[PDB]
């Protein structure tokens, strides 16, 4: 097919969107979960009410309920910022140990020093750029790396690079994983995606947690199917929710709790 993806289409009506209009589309008809006491407990320094450190903790949940993906045994987490995803990991029945790497520093997020239920197998080292760190042995591999671009030919590349260090680590053998993918609808991004799921299987799936002003699905163990299908899917669904005549907002959601404690090892 010549021309332009429909993801292609949306990135460009998304560009040329106005501030007032991005800041309403950007939640329209998504699903939010509530932060307000994760981020009063976050001012209190509290480490042992349950809240988690990001929203992506709720994301990872969303996914794990549905069965797309099921942590066990050493888990790996490449960008793991505050520890959203490593410390919701460690409140997993059959995950014995977890390892978090993420480069913090200035600008970025550094790991969080938490209490939740399992917080003791928990390993989360700042300073880290994962493009420069050797693949480890892991059951589990999870990614949530992706910088947006208004670009997405950079978007794309920014992509294809995580891929490429994604298949090192899943060479490594774990049959459990759960990769961010920042710009799924552009072509090489695809052909690399499908090259992918021959090898070592999985699916790709949308998020509703997810904002409309971006488009990352994830590549997931416990998803199949076509990729090109589930991609347009999602190319339709957030253009569907463009130039609204009246912008409803998000569905809220109940935060996870993540309890406290520490657990067996
Ligand atoms: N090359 C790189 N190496 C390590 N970390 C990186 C990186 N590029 C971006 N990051 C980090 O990856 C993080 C992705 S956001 C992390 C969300 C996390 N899953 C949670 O639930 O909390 C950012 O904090 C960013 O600092």
């Amino acid at each position: 097919a010549g021309g332009r993806t429909l993801g292609e289409q949306w990135k460009e009506k998304l560009n040329a969107m106005g501030k007032e209009e991005f800041f309403s589309y950007r939640k329209e008809a998504i699903l939010e979960v509530d932060r307000t006491e994760a981020r009063r407990a976050r001012r209190e320094g509290n480490k042992v009410g349950g809240h988690p450190v990001s929203r992506g903790t709720a994301k990872l949940r969303w996914l794990v309920e549905r069965r797309f993906v099921q942590p066990i045994g050493k888990v790996v987490d490449l960008g793991c910022g505050r520890g959203g995803w490593s410390y919701y990991a460690a409140t997993m029945k059959n995950v014995q140990e977890v390892r978090g790497y993420t480069k913090g520093g200035p600008g970025h997020e550094e790991p969080m020093l938490m209490q939740s239920y399992g917080w003791n197998i928990v390993t989360m080292k700042s300073g880290v750029d994962v493009f420069y760190k050797p693949s480890e042995i892991s059951d589990t591999l999870l990614c949530d790396i992706g910088e947006s671009s208004p670009s997405a030919e950079i978007e794309e590349q920014r992509t294809l690079r995580i891929l490429e260090m994604v298949s090192d680590w899943l060479s490594r053998g774990p049959k459990e994983f759960c990769i961010k993918i920042l710009c799924p609808y552009m072509p090489k991004v695809i052909e690399k995606l499908e090259s992918l799921q021959r090898r070592f299987g999985g699916g790709l799936v949308r998020v509703p947690l997810s904002r409309n002003s971006n488009h990352e699905m994830y590549w997931v163990s416990g998803a199949s199917g076509n990729i090109v299908h589930a991609v347009n899917m999602t190319s339709q669904v957030l253009i569907g929710r463009m130039d609204k005549k009246i912008w409803k907002g998000p569905k809220y959601e109940e935060d996870v709790n993540l309890g406290s404690g520490t657990r067996a090892v």
